[PDB]
């Protein structure tokens, strides 16, 4: 389909659906100040049940993907992104392009695993897809976001290095 990425679409939705479904009452998202902290907060969310085992698992990778929360409009952990890292450009660029219509936000870390400082701001980081990198979708009413009747978005989406990690979020 290909399965893994036919997987992770269906990862990535569960996901998503758990954390609004959890939190969108109590106010804010777990607080995550760094990928530690992510890590630790899928796993304690696979231990509520709220999500499951095989949900929470990378289906490139076979671990984990980190959720951190983290701003919106200035205000603390007010929004969250599901890191898929360790991703070849290709994985990078098609499941960006396969998924991403789920996600208002889309960010993407080249070279390593993504950071909280990557994501920015869910409502105030504007997206720059014609870079390729960065945050590449947001709410921003600035942002340029990502395109695929532009040929330049097309061909810059995910430039650089590897590994790549790619950030879906929402609030």
């Amino acid at each position: 389909d290909s399965q893994n990425m036919t997987k992770a679409a269906q990862s990535l939705n569960s996901i998503q659906v758990a954390l609004t479904q959890t939190y969108r009452g109590l106010g804010n998202y777990p607080a995550t100040a760094d990928a530690t902290a992510a890590s630790k907060l899928t796993s304690g969310l696979v231990s509520l049940g709220k999500i499951s085992s095989d949900e929470a698992k990378n289906p490139f990778i076979g671990t984990n993907m980190n959720i951190f929360s983290f701003p919106r409009n200035a205000a603390a952990n007010k929004a969250f992104a599901i890191s898929v890292d360790g991703l070849t450009q290709a994985q990078c660029k098609t499941l960006i392009t396969s998924v991403g219509d789920m996600f208002p936000y889309i960010a993407i870390k080249a070279g390593g695993a993504v950071a909280l400082a990557d994501l920015g701001d869910f409502e105030n980081s504007a997206a720059a897809a014609e870079t390729g990198v960065g945050v590449i979708k947001s709410i921003a009413p600035a942002s340029k976001n990502l395109d695929l009747t532009n040929i330049t978005h097309v061909e810059k989406l995910c430039k650089g290095t590897a590994p790549f990690g790619v950030a879906f979020g929402n609030s």
